[PDB]
């Protein structure tokens, strides 16, 4: 006789949500929420939080490491609406996009703003810089990125978690973290000179 579906009892006991960052060393992991628009208006499917890890073989025609970004980019053509309609996508991944994955996406976007991505990410850590190309490209080209800070954090739960008032709490680190993502997102776009 199971208790509640509110994920927490097993993940809590098993370990300590040590769940490292995306693309750890076993398999991807991320949440994504999208909605389909019907004509000049919006529609909300019957789904809260959902996603899928690892991809399957398409037999003679496999795709590359599609990240959350391309993930929805791939769902929209899944419902196969019409044109007069629209798509308001929302991605939830403590991790932001990538130099390339961002491009792929940005295109689909820049090429057709008809899409609206609202990415809510927590923090990213890389040692590139010049590759940021896509980053500022899919971000400006039409993807709305947001740095999920303390407030947006407890909120991130309040978004998909079966408790608009989950018991999660902020740690005296969000500072360094936020700074990193923010200072960056800012930078990459604000092309912070030398
Ligand atoms: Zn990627």
């Amino acid at each position: 006789h199971m208790l509640r579906h509110s994920m927490d009892p097993p993940t809590f006991t098993f370990n300590f949500n040590n769940e490292p960052w995306v693309r750890g060393r076993h398999e991807t992991y991320l949440c994504y929420e999208v909605e389909r628009m019907h004509n000049d208006t919006w529609v909300l499917l019957n789904q809260r939080r959902g996603f899928l890890c690892n991809q399957a073989p398409h037999k003679h025609g496999f795709l590359e490491g599609r990240h959350a970004e391309l993930c929805f980019l791939d769902v929209i053509p899944f419902w196969k609406l019409d044109l007069d309609q629209d798509y308001r996508v929302t991605c939830f991944t403590s991790w932001s996009p990538c130099f390339s994955c961002a491009q792929e996406m940005a295109k689909f976007i820049s090429k057709n703003k008809h899409v609206s991505l609202c990415i809510f990410t927590a923090r990213i850590y890389d040692d590139q810089g010049r590759c940021q190309e896509g980053l500022r490209t899919l971000a400006e080209a039409g993807a709305k990125i947001s740095i999920m800070t303390y407030s947006e954090f407890k909120h991130c739960w309040d978004t998909f978690v079966d408790h608009q008032g989950c018991p999660f709490q902020p740690w005296d680190g969000l500072d360094e973290h936020s700074q990193d993502l923010s200072g960056r997102l800012r930078a990459i776009l604000q092309n912070q000179e030398n």
